[PDB]
Formats: structure tokens, C-alpha cells, sequence
């Protein structure tokens, strides 16, 4: 059985993969997941330097003004963490940062610039992850953020079915790649992030995540090699989008939705915009699912259902 995930950059497309580890076999190892502990902080002083640069650029002042000697240090300190280190020191700095009134102010305005999902994740747990022999746990290691370059080949079985699934970068300049992986496709997961209607691409700041999706979903579903292929479509994200619907309009991407701030509302409708775009609707069927791609036990039960259409 040949899988293909496809979809734009950060659309939860390398997590998938890693679920079908922890769920068909057996997790990380402590020599997996000690391999990851350098992302972890990579992902984490990236993330707390994103919001500083922003501050900047969007004139935000700290809350208390002692922050910018812990912003100096912060850069003296930084490249330890890289090297998978992270001083007590270095955690304090961090810390004092992420919870001052001026850098929160900057982080809750983060469409307006390029964040990582995971950010508050990490940053809110920084005494854990600073810890004195700290070791990535399962959740630490779905949460990591690394760009796919390449074609990424993983192996396992399930329901005595033998996987082969393929994996690809969504950022615009791996998409010429796509097309080496076209053959022998016996079903595509087409991930699209439900939270990213109102980010612009990482490549474009010009461009509306969701629309971006709207047209590469649109060219795969109605691509003729595909007609025998099963298409599956995952609404990832389903867990940051319920938080993003209460307070961010989605007529920043639908200007005519007329439904109300809603989940259950604002999610079907998203829905409907994706299936709309395929051209033959009485003979050619989309497996929808909502799903949130970091919960091993949402994408569990999807993955058990989506092979039974298998
Ligand atoms: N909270 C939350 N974070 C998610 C979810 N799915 C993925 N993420 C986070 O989004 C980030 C990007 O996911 P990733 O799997 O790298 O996207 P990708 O499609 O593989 O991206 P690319 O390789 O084309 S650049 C990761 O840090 C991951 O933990 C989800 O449903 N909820
Ligand atoms: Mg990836």
C-alpha cells in the first residue's frame, strides 16, 4: 500500500508520519528522542527571537524595562542551545522574556509576522525542558518544526497491510519534487492547516495560506493520473483553529461567510469550500477528516477508519 502526503509547508504532513512510529511500533528510544533534545531548543530560542525581532519592526516596547539587558544576554547566551545545551542561566533569561506584558502583547499579534505553531508550547514549559539531563518526550518530538527537503521513505505494517509512505516539502521551492513521487499512488493524504486562513505564506507575504492550499488541492483532486488514487483530506489544526475562530475573522479569507465565530459552524464551511473544488462529484469521492496531527489518539482512530477504506 502506497500512501502520499501532500499539502503547503506546515501543514502537519512530517507529524502524520511520526504518529505511525509511536503507533505501529513502539515510539521513540531514548537515542531517538535525546536526538531531537537540540531541535527542541533550536525551535524554542527561535521562536523566543522571532517575537523580539517583531517588537522592533512592529514598535512594541518591553513591559519592564530590565528586559533589555536580558534581551542583550539572551544573544551572548544563545548559541549553546544549538549545541543541545541549556544553562539555568539561559532559562532565566527565556523566561523573564516570555512573560513580560510588552513580548506577550507581541506574541498575541503573531499573524502579523512568521511563528512557529509549537512556540507557546515550549516556552510555557521551560523548566521542564531546561532540566538537567532533559530527555524529548513523544509529545516533545511531534511538536519539533524542521523543513522537509528530499523525499522521505517510511515502512509499517497494519492490519497485515505493508505501508510504504512517501513524505515531501510543501514550501513552494520543493514543490517541483512532488512529481517523482507520482507513480503507483494507491491513496493521498492532503493535509491543510484549518488555523493558517489568516497567516500569508512564509514565501510570499502577499499571499493567504488557505487560498494557497485552495489551488494546489483544486490541481490534485481533478489531476486525471489520479482518477483511480483515493483522496483523502485532512482539516489538521482542528485544535489551534477552535481557539483562532473566537477572536480572528475568517472574512479575512471568506469575506462571505455569513455564519457566526464558531467551530462546528465555521468548520463544516471550510469544508465545503475544499470538496467544492472537485470536478466530479458523482464519480469521484474525498475522505474528509478533521484532525489534530500532534494527538496520537485522534490520528489513531482516523488512521484506523482511513484504511478501512483501504
Ligand atoms: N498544535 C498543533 N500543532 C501541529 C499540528 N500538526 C502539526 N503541528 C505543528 O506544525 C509544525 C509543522 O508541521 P510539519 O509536520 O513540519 O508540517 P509539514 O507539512 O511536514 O511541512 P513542510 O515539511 O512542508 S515545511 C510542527 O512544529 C508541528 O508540531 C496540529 O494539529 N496541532
Ligand atoms: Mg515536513
Amino acid at each position: 500500500v502506497k500512501l502520499l502526503l501532500l499539502g503547503a509547508g506546515e501543514s502537519g504532513k512530517s507529524t502524520i508520519v511520526k504518529q505511525m512510529k509511536i503507533i505501529h511500533e513502539a515510539g521513540y528510544s531514548e537515542e531517538e528522542c535525546k536526538q531531537y533534545k537540540a531541535v527542541v531548543y533550536s525551535n524554542t530560542i527561535q521562536s523566543i527571537i522571532a517575537i523580539i525581532r517583531a517588537m522592533g519592526r512592529l514598535k512594541i516596547d518591553f513591559g519592564d524595562a530590565a528586559r533589555a539587558d536580558d534581551a542583550r544576554q539572551l544573544f551572548v547566551l544563545a548559541g549553546a542551545a544549538e549545541e543541545g545545551f541549556m544553562t539555568a542561566e539561559l532559562a532565566g533569561v527565556i523566561k523573564r522574556l516570555w512573560k513580560d506584558s510588552g513580548v506577550q502583547a507581541c506574541f498575541n499579534r503573531s499573524r502579523e509576522y512568521q511563528l512557529n505553531d509549537s512556540a507557546a508550547y515550549y516556552l510555557n514549559d521551560l523548566d521542564r525542558i531546561a532540566q538537567p539531563n532533559y530527555i524529548p518526550t513523544q509529545q516533545d518530538v511531534l511538536r519539533t518544526r524542521v523543513k522537509t527537503t528530499g523525499i522521505v521513505e517510511t515502512h509499517f505494517t497494519f492490519k497485515d497491510l505493508h505501508f510504504k509512505m512517501f513524505d515531501v516539502g510543501g514550501l513552494r521551492s520543493e514543490r517541483k519534487k512532488w512529481i517523482h513521487c507520482f507513480e503507483g499512488v494507491t491513496a493521498i493524504i492532503f493535509c491543510v492547516a484549518l488555523s493558517d486562513y489568516d497567516l500569508v505564506l512564509a514565501e510570499d507575504e502577499e499571499m493567504n495560506r488557505m487560498h494557497e492550499s485552495m489551488k494546489l488541492f483544486d490541481s490534485i483532486c481533478n489531476n486525471k493520473w489520479f482518477t483511480d488514487t483515493s483522496i483523502i483530506l485532512f482539516l489538521n489544526k482542528k485544535d489551534l483553529f477552535e481557539e483562532k475562530i473566537k477572536k480572528s475573522p475568517l472574512t479575512i479569507c471568506y469575506p462571505e461567510y455569513a455564519g457566526s465565530n464558531t467551530y462546528e459552524e465555521a468548520a463544516a464551511y471550510i469544508q465545503c469550500q475544499f470538496e467544492d473544488l472537485n470536478k466530479r462529484k458523482d464519480t469521484k469521492e474525498i475522505y474528509t477528516h478533521f484532525t489534530c496531527a500532534t494527538d496520537t489518539k485522534n490520528v489513531q482512530f482516523v488512521f484506523d477508519a482511513v484504511t478501512d477504506v483501504i
